[PDB]
């Protein structure tokens, strides 16, 4: 979006527009940047000769105070590794030779910035970045600590952009930057503690998830370097370590939205002998096209919180969702729930809520409308032993079940779901106000304010408008509720803005040309008030009003000019762009409507699972226990899938 | 669609979560799976030493009872050929060495499952599947019967998916799996009986049809392996053997819908000397572009039942039909019938049925409408010697010819044709009810119930609506009847569902705001009843009613709010999506309308052929007799086709 | 280059960097530090900004017969120097015109309609 702002840059080439201490520092920092090799041995010989004319037991502290910048913590060796020259291999040798003779060596190698913006960045981070593996091998031989954590403002941005975040450790920098050979050069060195956490709490595997691309692209160098480090560890320690916000690297993969690393993590099978337990897919038999598989689902099903099925559905800012739902343990565990408990509970809602409106409509439409007997037609009003009184009791007790439950569902809703049609925020607002106006019509009848009938008529209106919610069961009618809502909130709300300006504008312009015919008693014009003349232009938009242009008004030609100017501007011009602008939109819905429906069916599957007791939820608890190795008890989900179109491709290529 | 369910898997690697007999069996079945070669010779030496401490003449039965699983019939050698190792070549030698010393050998080789799900699967089937031709040559040298039929639940699925079906024989498994070299290795072995039938009755050639793809694709390994086996046989025995359901492999090719094998089978020409009779296309002379050909049509024309011209037209679930009709003996034998008997009989129906409605309309419209003389205007009612009485007799006798014949055509109609526009199921339902209401109007006039005129008016309505059927003769008007029926049953029936909810909803909502003006005697509102207020909203949809909003009703502002809320919801919003959703549909018809018309003309060609006597059908019997070889009498169809655009391509490449 | 409309030579002339020793001054783009993806740059803008007449930002906007304009506005010293002006003085002055001219018509309409 917008570029960031950093105060001091990391290394500057351009000069911007005591002295003996100023004489000697800058001549070292400049000469190390172009790499004059003779100039290094001149200054450093005089520098140790300078420090002899200084108090002992404070001579190493004065020595580094020459070598260091004052405002930033950068030393001499850091600028050398930044500014690459052919003369680097000589001056690195001398800067290691000068550190040997004194006690400065351990202080010199592990130097970091003390600057607030770039803190912690050691010399070993700089050698890895510039594609210099051989200076990196010497700094390891010099004894640089490989657990160096560079916590800083620049190394921890608050957004995705405005910074660079890799994991604050030299092993994560090696793997994110497409550098294979440095990784085994660091991992086979036994002093490297792999399992260690940064300021965010991430280990090595969380970082590689955050540097991927969700699209399937040409090269996937964050995917293969994820794999090389995992097998070399050979344990479940890197997989199940959980960060500060309580996510594992599979649960983080669904959170960020990376839809290609996540396809790998489900479908791992390693079939060699010592590396057997790392697999999450187990194939037990195959025969031609047919193959059976046992998926793991230890953290996929909803038996625990923050499951990777719950994260995909209920969370937006995940841009691509439907490409994640079509994965194999995710597609089956929605479809297997649909045939067992979920298709009947959606049917029982449509039976009661359609029998709720028939009981509401007949009560209001056949009510006593005479003043001599005006009961409330609901809630019995009296004691008459009237027929069908299992109905009027049924309206009121179901009106509280809708009011309270959606009133809970209003509150427990994040601000992310308010701004998208993909989320069902809009239906909890329309079912709720239908429950309010019913119980208010009993509440306003009782206190005798006597506006009760207006709220009950609006209750019968929205009571049949919300029957369009239950069309999301079919596929042929499920697209027709989505395609309406992609037309209203996109385009039609841009139409009713501009059309008001032409309605408001000519509304006063025609009202000012008449003198009041209510003084004339004839009511000759229908354009008397502003509220009348606006209405007579609305009938001229649909085609309902009549051009009674024989008019006893001041300047009747100008009154006839503006009516023709109105019809050209808004009947042929604006209303036939709205057909031409909806035509772009409806074709853009029809290609991708089948994806949006399967999401909005997969939201009411997981809601009806949460409305279950614990025994009945565990009655439909899918999966069995398995023993796939020595000392192992895992969960399984047998899928006997068959692949005709893929098997013919594999067997055809093998001969030729 | 949905995956299948099988009880016991074929071979399991994963353990699920007397003892001396339990001690020795599992140590054989495990050691044969990883292939420790020393462990085999330890157990089998002790096993024959174990059987000596057992009753003689029951020693081989006890021996196999160790080697076999109890619940399934799988033996030791089957798990070896499944679990491929580098140590298979040793343990196959020893398992053949151990079978030699006893009388177990013939029992050991031909072992099958006795399991219900996987019955009949021998060891020779398993060696072919794992791409192991060399173990297959040894098992033939061991003496495995090649006629092994594996009838089973898994080897015979009821659908296309949920199983694997290849033909239940090791020759069909060799050919379906893209394995050329094993085929001649089985066919040149003289013990292989090629002509043999499975549970479905199929021979070798029926199976290869059922494993193809109807699309023309990159590789066609089921097409070439069909050809290699046919010439090596060199006889008409494999072609004309007919299965249990009475189809030949050409008639089965049209039934399943495979449209690429079928193109090959028509156009075969083999021009070598001993292989001459197998061809179905005969070229006698050619000269540049022009070439003449004699097609075979022994089982193509409709002179016998289940002809391959009758199967394509009258049967659906064949997805692609029009790509099959454009083949060369199928395209000519429809077009040659169109110029001889079929274009006149379609003309004679349009002449009579248009002269049937003029006689019907003039009789009803110029009837005696006075009460002083009210005859039935048809069927003479009297004896007056009235003029033009060759007309009223003509209506009634033709009304029975329509009623009975379509009433036969109602019954003899499969449930497959009821669910598609491609089938003419809908026209037999509308011509039939037009014949009923005419003969009922004479039947209801006679018994003096006196509702006769209502049925006769509906008879005049559908009598001109069915004249849209006879537009299928032209091409310019033939698309316009198809494009109507792809708009009604797709989209408009989804419109009249949602529009009812907005009509039903505001119908009660506006009816509840008025007190009954029939008590006021003025009839001031047109919104009195529910049946009135729904009608006044229907006129506001087209543009016919008038917004008489000056209304003496309770809360007149809310009555004015809902009318504007109705017009926005359904005149600008819903009715202009229906134009925008028909626009997707009509362009999707216009590209493929020319294909759907040629099918619906090719249905009334074969119907008018069935309405012929035997002499007049044999009068137009196409084709002559031929003698294309020694002792041969076949049918022929000479086509002198010319190919300019193909001949220029062939002759241009030949120089360069 | 902006006058005639040539939109490919102009992309080169902005983004020249020569890093050899005697040929240093000819560059109009200066890179001072980079680290992985992040890179900083100093553009020249001696004749790009509107501090003088016939600037190459004024020629692109106010002159037609330049067929392709929007491919020229997306260049890097031209895209930033429009967006940086939008957050400092330009978005408020467009807001003050919409406030006065909408309060100009309400004062006009009420005066004529209630006359
Ligand atoms: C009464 C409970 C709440 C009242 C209520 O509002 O009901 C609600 C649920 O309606 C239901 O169908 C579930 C209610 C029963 C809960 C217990 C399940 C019993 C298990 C049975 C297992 C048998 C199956 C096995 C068959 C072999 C209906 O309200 P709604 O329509 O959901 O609200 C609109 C939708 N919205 C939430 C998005 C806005
Ligand atoms: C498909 C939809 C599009 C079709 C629209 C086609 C365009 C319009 C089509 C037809 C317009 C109607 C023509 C009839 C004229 C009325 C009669 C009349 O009064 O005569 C008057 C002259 O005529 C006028 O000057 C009338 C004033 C406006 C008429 C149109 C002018 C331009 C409209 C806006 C231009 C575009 C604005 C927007 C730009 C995009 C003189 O009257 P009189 O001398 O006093 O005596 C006559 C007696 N009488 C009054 C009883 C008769
Ligand atoms: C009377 C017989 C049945 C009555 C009848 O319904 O007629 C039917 C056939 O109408 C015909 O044209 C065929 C009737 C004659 C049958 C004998 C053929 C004579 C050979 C002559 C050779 C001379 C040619 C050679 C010239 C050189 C007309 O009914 P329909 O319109 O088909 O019904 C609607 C269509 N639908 C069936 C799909 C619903
Ligand atoms: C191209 C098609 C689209 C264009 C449509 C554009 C939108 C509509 C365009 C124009 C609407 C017509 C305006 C005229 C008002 C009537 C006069 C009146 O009664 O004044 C009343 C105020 O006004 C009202 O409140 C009337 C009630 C509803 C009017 C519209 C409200 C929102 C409609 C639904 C919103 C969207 C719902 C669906 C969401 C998608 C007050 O009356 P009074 O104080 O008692 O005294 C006046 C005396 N008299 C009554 C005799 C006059
Ligand atoms: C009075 C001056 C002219 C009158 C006038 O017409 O105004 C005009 C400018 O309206 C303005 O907003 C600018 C007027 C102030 C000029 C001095 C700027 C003060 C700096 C403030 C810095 C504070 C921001 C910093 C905040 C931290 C409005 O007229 P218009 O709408 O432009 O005319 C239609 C458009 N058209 C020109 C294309 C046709
Ligand atoms: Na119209």
């Amino acid at each position: 979006t917008s570029p960031p702002i950093f105060s001091k840059p990391m290394d500057s080439n351009i000069r911007q527009c005591r002295q003996k201490k100023k004489r000697l520092k800058k001549r070292i920092f400049a000469a190390v940047s172009e790499g004059c090799v003779e100039e290094l041995r001149e200054l450093l010989q005089d520098l140790q000769d300078l420090c002899r004319r200084r108090r002992g037991l404070d001579v190493p502290d004065f020595l580094m105070h020459k070598l260091t910048a004052s405002d930033t913590g950068k030393t001499c060796l850091m600028k050398a590794l930044l500014n690459i020259n052919p003369n680097t291999k000589e001056i690195v040798r001398i800067l290691l030779a000068f550190a040997e003779e004194n006690d400065i060596l351990d202080r010199f190698i592990n130097a970091e910035y003390t600057e607030e913006a770039y803190e912690g960045q050691t010399a070993l981070n700089i050698a890895i970045e510039r594609r210099q593996g051989d200076i990196t091998a010497v700094l390891i031989a010099a004894g640089a600590d490989v657990n160096a954590h560079a916590k800083g403002v620049f190394f921890n941005p608050k957004y995705q952009h405005e910074g660079f975040y890799f994991g604050e450790t030299p092993l994560a920098l090696a793997a994110c930057t497409n550098q294979p050979e440095i990784v085994q050069l660091l991992m086979e060195n036994e002093q490297t503690d792999i399992t260690s956490q940064d300021s965010r709490g991430n280990n090595i595997l969380h970082a590689l998830v955050t540097v991927a691309e969700d699209f399937k692209t040409q090269n996937d160098f964050v995917k293969r370097m994820y794999d090389m480090i995992l097998l070399r560890s050979g344990n479940w320690e890197l997989e199940t370590m959980r960060n500060n916000d309580g996510l594992t690297p599979l649960q983080l993969a669904a959170k960020m939205g990376k839809a290609e690393i996540l396809k790998y993590i489900l479908s791992r099978e390693i079939k060699e002998k010592p590396l057997r337990s790392l697999s999450r897919k187990f194939t037990d038999w195959a025969y031609g096209p047919v193959s059976s598989s046992l998926y793991d689902l230890t953290n996929v099903d909803t038996t625990t919180d923050n499951s990777v099925l719950e994260i995909i559905v209920y969370n937006t800012n995940i841009d691509n969702r439907h490409e994640m739902l079509t994965l194999e343990p995710l597609h089956t565990l929605l479809h297997t729930k649909w045939k067992k408990f979920a298709k009947y509970m959606f049917f029982l809602s449509f039976c009661f809520y359609f029998f709720y409106n028939i009981t509401l409509t007949l009560v209001s439409y056949y009510r006593p409308r005479e003043d001599e007997d005006l009961p409330h037609p609901l809630a019995l009003t009296h004691k008459m032993s009237w027929l069908q009184l299992l109905g009027r009791m049924f309206v009121l007790i179901w009106a509280t079940c809708i009011s309270v439950k959606e009133g809970i569902a209003i509150f427990l809703l994040r601000p992310s779901d308010l701004q998208s049609i993909l989320s069902d925020a809009w239906f909890h607002f329309v079912f709720f106000v239908q429950a309010v106006l019913v119980i208010l019509s009993v509440f306003l009848y009782l206190f005798a304010y006597k506006e009760y009938l207006a709220c009950l008529v609006l209750a019968m209106a929205l009571g049949w408008a919300n029957m369009l919610y239950y069309t999301r069961g079919f596929q042929s009618m499920g697209m027709y509720s989505v395609m309406i809502q992609k037309v209203i909130l996109h385009d039609v709300l841009k139409f009713l803005f501009v059309y008001i300006l032409f309605l408001l504008g000519f509304g006063v312009a025609l009202a000012s040309l008449i003198e009041k015919c209510s003084k004339d008693k004839k009511d000759c014009s229908s354009y008397g008030s502003f509220s009348d003349a606006v209405l007579e232009l609305f009938k001229l938009t649909i085609g309902l009003g009549d051009l009674n242009i024989q008019q006893n008004s001041t300047y009747p030609i100008l009154f006839l000019f503006l009516l023709i100017t109105y019809v050209i501007l808004t009947f042929v011009l604006l209303l036939n762009m709205l057909i031409a602008l909806m035509g772009e939109t409806v074709e853009n819905v029809s290609k991708e409507s089948e994806r949006i429906w399967r999401l909005q069916r997969a939201r009411t599957i997981l809601e009806f699972e949460k409305m279950l007791p614990e025994w009945l939820r565990s009655r439909f608890r899918m999966g069995e226990l398995c023993k796939v190795a020595d000392e192992d008890f895992r969960l399984c989900l047998r899928i006997n899938e068959v692949k005709w179109t893929e098997w013919k491709t594999h067997v055809s290529f093998l001969n030729e």
